[PDB]
């Protein structure tokens, strides 16, 4: 008959899904689909933790479609070839999907749409992962924002969209239709091992739409009230842990905003009100970087600002390796890198500390770090990750005066009792918090823990010297 295909990519859920809801209003014969794209899966920048989470979200999505009335088709190969072929073999009335903000996804999408148009099949691309699309937030001159302040002021004033309906009572494909597409389908969802990956480090929130919705609700029911200032301490479990759920769409952005907004209205405490407004602004910050990547795709290439594209990075491989292996000798840094490689997630305050360290202290092209994070983060996200690293050098959007973190100051300020440090560096649980914070540990009391790979003071003078020299040379 006239079935509609909904192509899932980073919206692995059936609830509050813009493109999916629009598709259901056009037809009950709604068949979901996911394509295992080799250019994504085989990339050297793919994190095992991310594939594990992804695979887990898909397992649940297969069930949701089954329960809804149809199914989730699985494909493996090139999208602009396989999607059009599948839609054609199925004489699809249309193929729906939610828009991407990333260069690769957008280029791929334009190609799939063109292939569909050629085949005479409708392609509908709608915005779903953002409360406000990049085209809705523009300045008085109709231009994008590269400074957060003005962006937030506009974004905040825009009326917020509400969650859309979950599609129900779907019509499954028939045997004859299934025969027509048989050659293009995988018989079953490959396991993590079959795909060639292994992960046993756990997750910030268990995989799947259900677990994501439960976490959102548990967070907004309590912990969110203390977000500010509990968000600043790595030792405290004061954040939501929903990052991978938002990256893969296990949770809808409108459900998240609504749950927080409802918690704000329910709250009668001023401090709780503030804490919730602060969390909400985190979501605004997320959109700033996503819109930035959309408007200025070259950001993905590396240092944006002209001065930084010329910065003389030292790039001592040995220093980088030590960083990736948590053998820097700086407790607060090694504890964080251990949390990342071991659990696939890192507290935001720690991401800032280790990024600054790699760029300011080790003086390594931050792209090596951006890539290492992408190779390990369960929430590895180009817009946010690139935004985070451009930040470590003010080389991109919303630049700030040159500054260099002192691991010791940060450690003392956000892990004053060294609880987080001892937690991830148990072999140093005997050392005094004072020494773990300052980074000055006596050889005997240090055991196998390495000594500082660099002298902060000297590295700091070196970085500024290179900055001022290039600053003048221009
Ligand atoms: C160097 C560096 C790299 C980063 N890499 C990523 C990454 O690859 N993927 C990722 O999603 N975030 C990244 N962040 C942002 C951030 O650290 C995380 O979103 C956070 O640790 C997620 O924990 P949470 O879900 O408990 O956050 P919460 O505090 O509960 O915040 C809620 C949501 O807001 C968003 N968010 C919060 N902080 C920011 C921010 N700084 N920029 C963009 N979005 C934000 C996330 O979607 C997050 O889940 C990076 C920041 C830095 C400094």
């Amino acid at each position: 008959a006239a079935p509609i295909l909904f192509w899932h990519r980073r919206d692995l859920r059936l609830s509050d899904n813009i493109g999916l809801a629009a598709a259901r209003a056009q037809s009950a014969q709604l068949i979901g689909l996911f394509c295992l794209d080799p250019q994504i899966l085989q990339s050297a920048d793919m994190a095992p933790a991310r594939v594990a989470y992804l695979q887990g979200c898909l397992q649940e999505l297969q069930q949701r479609y089954q329960q809804a009335g149809s199914r989730l088709l699985l494909l493996q190969g090139d999208p602009q070839h396989l999607i059009p072929q599948l839609a054609q073999q199925l004489q699809a009335e249309a193929v729906y999907w939610n828009q991407d903000i990333e260069p690769y996804g957008r280029d791929r999408d334009g190609q799939v749409a063109a292939a569909l148009k050629t085949a005479g099949i409708r392609a509908v691309q709608l915005w779903d992962q953002l409360l406000h699309s990049p085209d809705q937030i523009l300045s008085g001159s109709g231009n994008p924002y590269s400074v957060y302040g003005p962006f937030w002021k506009n974004w905040q004033a825009q009326p917020k969209p509400t969650p859309v309906a979950t599609p129900t009572e779907l019509v499954d494909l028939s045997p004859e239709q299934l025969t027509a597409i048989a050659p293009l389908l995988l018989s079953e969802l490959p396991t993590l091992k079959q795909l060639g990956f292994d992960w046993d480090g756990g997750f910030p929130v268990e995989p799947g739409e259900t677990a994501a919705i439960a976490r959102l609700q548990e967070f907004c029911d309590r912990a969110i009230a203390d977000y500010d200032p509990q968000r600043n301490f790595p030792a405290e479990a004061g954040t939501s842990g929903l990052s991978p759920a938002l990256k893969f769409g296990a949770i809808g952005i409108r459900q998240a905003w609504q749950a927080a907004s409802a918690a704000h209205a329910l709250s009668r405490s001023d401090e709780a009100r503030n804490s919730i407004r602060v969390w909400q602004q985190e979501l605004a910050w997320r959109e700033f970087y996503q819109h930035a990547l959309y408007h200025f795709p070259s950001l993905a290439d590396g240092p944006y600002r002209s001065l930084w594209q010329q910065f003389p990075w030292e790039n001592r491989e040995a220093l980088f390796t030590a960083w990736t292996q948590a053998q820097t000798g700086y407790p607060i840094v090694d504890a964080a890198m251990r949390q990342l490689t071991e659990t696939g997630w890192m507290h935001n305050r720690c991401r800032m500390i280790v990024a600054s360290f790699l760029t300011k202290d080790l003086i390594i092209d931050w792209r090596r770090g951006e890539q290492f994070f992408m190779q390990h983060l369960v929430d590895g996200d180009l817009a946010a990750n690139n935004g985070g690293w451009q930040w470590s050098a003010s080389s991109g959007m919303d630049p700030k005066p040159l500054r260099i973190f002192n691991p010791a100051s940060q450690a003392k300020k956000f892990d004053a009792t060294a609880t987080y440090i001892k937690r991830w560096l148990p072999e140093l649980r005997h050392v005094h918090p004072k020494d773990l914070i300052s980074g000055e540990i006596t050889p005997i009391e240090r055991r196998g823990y390495p000594a500082p790979i660099v002298n902060h003071n000297l590295r700091q003078k070196q970085f500024k010297a290179l900055y001022n020299q290039l600053k003048a040379a221009i």
